[PDB]
């Protein structure tokens, strides 16, 4: 079998990606935030705090004649923005662009915290980070992607993200069309439970290409690149007037300015993010100070591959039985 879902940004600066996602029977529809930084999948559902829902599409399970209460079983998780969600679990038919897992646990949010509540646009999470991450509890659950693996004609899932335009999520086969040359692969460690990989090095605008190991996460649900503070500096160096801002929380550059390319390596091959996608707007309406795209990962403790640069390519999730990561320019 296979699955291809289009994937939206929300906004006009691609904060998120949401892809339409079929729940229970009749099908529910949520627009849910797909993330290979995290492994379950919630939804704002009837049992949300009434408070806590403002504008989001609900599932109610009640409604759904597949849906089956999973007994006993919790979840609670935080992510590295600080937001979270916690609640109870169902079992029910969850189907992404065609292609239908029966049994999926489907975590049903009893909290959420203010900024899933202030984003009207995402009705919930669906996590493809490694099973391993799942918070359910006391019986631990598999991704949409694991559930799905065995049944799909490849065990792979594609992310081609669209720069201000909508994108694609596939599972099950790799489309030849979509990408230009060839896929780079490289080796993944799933010992954190992430897609993480190693970075060959980067360069800045038409400047010369640094051979440096960078390990990383690849990340659809994390919007900015972040990267050590030395290739951060060196970077924002290159534009006139660009800082870092405590006050903001990161570089701020004049939006007057015209931003360099960032290149970086994936085995002998090279990632191009033009500069535009860089480019975050600015720091509050009206301002001419600019967010920057590229930021420190100094404060996470993980470098971030997220959508900044995932969108400057069409990326390979390989799950076989010893994990790879492909990326091919397009």
């Amino acid at each position: 079998s296979t699955g291809s879902a289009t994937t939206t940004p929300i906004d006009s600066l691609d904060d998120a990606y949401i892809t339409p996602v079929q729940i229970g029977t009749p099908a529910q529809t949520l627009n849910l935030d797909f993330d290979t930084g995290s492994s379950d999948l919630w939804v704002f559902s009837s049992e949300t705090t009434a408070s806590e829902v403002d504008g989001q599409t609900i599932y109610t399970p009640s409604k759904s004649t597949t849906a089956k209460l999973l007994s006993g079983a919790t979840w609670s998780i935080s992510y590295g923005d600080g937001s979270s969600s916690s609640g109870d679990v169902y079992t029910d038919t969850v189907s992404v662009g065609g292609l239908t897992v029966t049994g999926q646990a489907v975590e049903s949010a009893k909290k959420v915290s203010s900024s899933f509540t202030e984003d009207s646009t995402i009705d919930g999470l669906l996590g493809l980070a490694f099973s391993t991450l799942n918070t359910v509890s006391p019986t631990q659950q598999k991704t949409f992607f694991d559930n799905a693996k065995a049944s799909l004609d490849s065990p792979v899932f594609t992310a081609d993200l669209g720069y201000h335009a909508p994108g694609t999520y596939n599972f099950g086969f790799i489309d030849t069309t979509a990408y230009t040359g060839s896929i780079t692969y490289t080796a993944v460690s799933t010992k954190q439970g992430f897609w993480e990989w190693t970075s060959t090095g980067y360069a800045v605008g038409s400047g010369t290409f640094k051979s440096t190991s960078i390990d990383g996460i690849a990340d659809t649900g994390t919007t900015l690149l972040y990267l050590p503070a030395t290739v951060v500096s060196a970077y924002w160096a290159q534009v006139s007037g660009a800082k870092s801002s405590s006050s903001v929380g990161g570089y701020v550059f004049p939006c007057s300015a015209t931003l360099p390319s960032f290149t970086f390596g994936v085995g002998s091959a090279r990632i191009v993010i033009p500069g535009d996608y860089i480019d975050f707007g600015p720091i509050s309406t009206g301002s001419s100070s600019c967010f920057g795209g590229i930021q420190s990962s100094a404060g996470i403790g993980i470098n971030i591959f997220g959508d900044v640069a995932l969108k400057a390519a069409f990326v390979v999730f390989n799950g076989a039985t010893t994990p790879t990561l492909g990326f091919a320019s397009k």
